[PDB]
């Protein structure tokens, strides 16, 4: 179990005004940390935000949040459960800003939300180095849906922070899950991040920013364009055929000729962004599971899981004989790979 704590600086609030926090289980014979960020979609006018404060209210408030929540997956202190990092200090923080991770905007009498998700983690890791981070070997920074583009998005800000508050010792690294996407033309998005960035104040990594310019930032919501303006390593994890990517595409799973040509050229571009990544896992898969689920470990890419993939990841930042790290299947359609989830 992990232990909520509420930030003690409470003017970094959540959507309603309310503390954000994070969820802790130390690990004191460790000096490994793994921050872990929800995902869930956002919200970017305040017609929309309002629809999700009625009915997804925990994605944008604490008021209801539980002491204690149960680590799963990667976040699992079981051998069994998680081989590669079962020892590590455990932290998940909370997505309640709707935001990606991006915004950095207060509550005011001119906003009715406040939009804090990169201040969040900022202030997450502020609080935690007085309670062992300060410590620290590396500092994971992981995180699924929503929270995988989060990761692509404040990995880099994360490294300059410590760099500036005095810790060049901790090595920070990313692990971004199911948040690498495709602005490709439908079947039958980028303006509702284009609105969104407005309406949160939301910021983007500085190179990034300073390639694509003024009111062009929602280009660095996409990975393969925010990836190679990235200095810290990042492992990317993504199904070539994600079913959040094709709910925005408007797919929804007889498949005729036009439809099997769709699919089959989405799975080839997934693909081709991939090819320059040396650290990914991109198994051939129709889901929507994410590395939290406790049975995670059984995929597998040409014979290797994804436990075993970042353990060789951890190994190369020390190509390895057995031990590989850039794991992307070549086959055309969704469950090709016999170990794909059901
Ligand atoms: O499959 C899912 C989809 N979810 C997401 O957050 C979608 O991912 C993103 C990533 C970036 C921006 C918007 C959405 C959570 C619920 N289960
Ligand atoms: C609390 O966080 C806000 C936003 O980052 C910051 O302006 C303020 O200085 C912080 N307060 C303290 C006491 O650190």
């Amino acid at each position: 179990d992990l232990r909520l704590h509420l930030l003690l600086n409470t003017s970094v609030t959540c959507n309603d005004g309310s503390p954000a926090g994070y969820y802790l289980k130390e690990s004191r014979g460790s000096r490994r940390w793994l921050l872990f960020l929800e995902g869930g979609w956002y919200c970017f006018n305040r017609e929309n935000c309002d629809s999700r404060y009625d009915t997804m209210r925990r994605l944008m408030s604490s008021r209801d949040w539980p002491r204690t929540r149960t680590g799963t997956g990667i976040l699992s202190s079981q051998p069994e459960e998680n081989p590669y990092w079962w020892n590590a200090n455990m932290v998940f923080i909370p997505y309640c800003s709707s935001d990606v991770w991006s915004g950095a905007s207060s509550k005011s009498e001119k906003n009715e939300y406040a939009f804090m998700g990169a201040l969040i983690i900022q202030e997450v890791v502020r609080e935690l180095l007085g309670r062992g981070l300060s410590g620290a070997k590396v500092l994971l920074l992981a995180g699924s849906s929503a929270g995988g583009t989060g990761v692509l998005l404040n990995v880099d800000r994360v490294a300059e922070q410590l760099e500036k508050l005095g810790y060049p010792a901790i090595q920070v690294r990313g692990l971004a899950d199911s948040g690498w996407f495709l602005d490709n033309k439908q079947y039958r998005p980028t303006e509702a991040i284009r609105r969104g960035i407005r309406y949160w104040n939301g910021v983007v990594p500085e190179r990034c920013r300073r390639q694509f310019q003024e009111g062009e930032e929602w280009n660095c919501f996409f990975g393969y364009k925010v990836y190679p303006t990235l200095r810290s390593p990042v492992f990317v994890v993504q199904w070539l055929f994600d079913e959040a990517q094709l709910t925005v595409d408007n797919v929804h799973l007889p498949v005729q000729e036009g439809l099997r040509l769709y699919i089959q050229n989405l799975g080839r571009e997934l693909r081709h962004t991939l090819k320059d990544v040396p650290a990914s896992f991109a198994p051939a898969c129709l889901s929507h599971e994410i590395i939290i689920r406790s049975h995670w470990t059984d995929v597998q890419v040409k014979g290797t899981s994804l436990p075993r993939a970042l353990h060789c990841w951890d190994r190369s930042l020390h190509p390895l004989k057995g031990c590989p790290v850039h794991l992307v299947d070549s086959c055309p359609w969704p469950h090709c790979n016999p170990s794909c989830p059901t």
